[PDB]
């Protein structure tokens, strides 16, 4: 009969099923927004914005517009130049003696 291996690869490039079929959460390299351009893209969790047009619209002043999600938390500086012990153990209240 002639038994040999077939091969049937599925091109999948229109498929009905999975409503999010796409399996990329972070974005190429290269920033869409303002332009196409490599001199100083920064890559958003999500999202993809270069340094250049970062700075006009900042990165998040208030929230970030393509990640489409808002964020009023804030991240700690994670800093502590400063931090002496304290308890103040001795009262006050009266006045010194002074003598
Ligand atoms: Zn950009
Ligand atoms: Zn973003």
């Amino acid at each position: 009969m002639g038994n040999k291996q077939a091969k049937a690869p599925e091109s999948k490039d229109s498929p009905r099923a999975s409503l999010i079929p796409d399996a990329t959460h972070l974005g190429p390299q290269f920033c869409k927004s303002c332009w196409f351009e490599n001199k100083g893209l920064v890559e958003c969790n999500n999202h993809y914005l270069c340094l250049n047009c970062l700075t006009l619209l900042l990165s998040v002043s208030n929230r970030c517009p393509i990640c489409k999600m808002p964020l009023p938390t804030k991240l700690r500086p994670s800093a502590a130049p400063t931090a002496p012990p304290t308890g103040a153990a001795d009262s006050i209240r009266p006045p010194p003696y002074s003598p």
